[PDB]
DNA sequence: CAACTAGGTCACTAGGTCAG
DNA sequence: CTGACCTAGTGACCTAGTTG
């Protein structure tokens, strides 16, 4: 059924404000958690992204995490309403 | 003057709990506190963190400070009208 | 009795692991 | 570095019990 709004996978809950797979949510944490820049992108920096490419291109797997709307002022706790 | 505040995180208050206008989640959180031995882990941004909507969950020690600080305590109890 | 609230549950999910 | 799996919490919902 919900699909990660980022990598097309299969979404394992709601995370970050957003419904996203283990991989990204994992991912997108451990990004934050360190404003460590990734290396930069060497195909223009719209490397589209999907369940099979995600893991290629990290700063923009990253982008693209903000750009869907994953903040750290987006969590919803609890139970589904 | 409808619509009164979750004393605390500003979040809507679901009612008069603990002798102070509270949310589910701050609400939830206190009694759960108090009917422990729950002892917080240290707090990391020099105890004073700011508690609202987004954050809340951020800082437990704060949080509970902050119960604490508005009046929460489990002699104030109003079950009335 | 009717407008309320403690307490209890249990559906959800950050964070932390650690084996590929 | 990534992502499957757990666990300690979080808070949406209910209901037993308490007042006016
Ligand atoms: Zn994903
Ligand atoms: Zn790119
Ligand atoms: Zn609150
Ligand atoms: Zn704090």
């Amino acid at each position: 059924v919900l699909l990660c709004k980022v990598c097309g996978d299969v979404a394992s809950g709601f995370h970050y404000g957003v419904l996203a797979c283990e991989g990204c949510k994992g991912f997108f944490r451990r990004s934050i958690q360190q404003n460590i820049q990734y290396k930069r992108c060497l195909k223009n920096e719209n490397c589209s992204i999907v369940r099979i490419n995600r893991n290629r291109c990290q700063q923009c797997r990253f982008k693209k995490c903000l750009s869907v709307g994953m903040s750290r002022d987006a969590v919803r706790f609890g139970r589904i309403p």
